[PDB]
């Protein structure tokens, strides 16, 4: 165990919100969470499913300037 669902997703500037990641995470399906803030994405879900594919569709991948950490994000909250 861990987050199990959790895409800690921060490449980007104050540029991204909910509709760049539909953009990005709309083919997954699920997105159960999108929290926004001051150049983050904090992506969930409420099953592990939708974490594997968006790890497998993202992770590591290199957004904007940077890659993605689409995981088990690292916060409990």
């Amino acid at each position: 165990e861990l987050s199990n669902t959790r895409l800690f997703v921060r490449p980007f500037p104050l540029d991204v919100q909910e509709s760049e990641l539909n953009e990005i995470f709309g083919p997954f399906g699920p997105m159960k969470e999108v929290k926004i803030l001051n150049g983050f994405a904090f992506v969930e879900f409420e099953e592990a499913e939708s974490a594997a594919k968006a790890i497998e569709e993202v992770h590591g991948k290199s957004f904007a300037n940077q890659p993605l950490e689409v995981v088990y994000s690292k916060l409990p909250a």
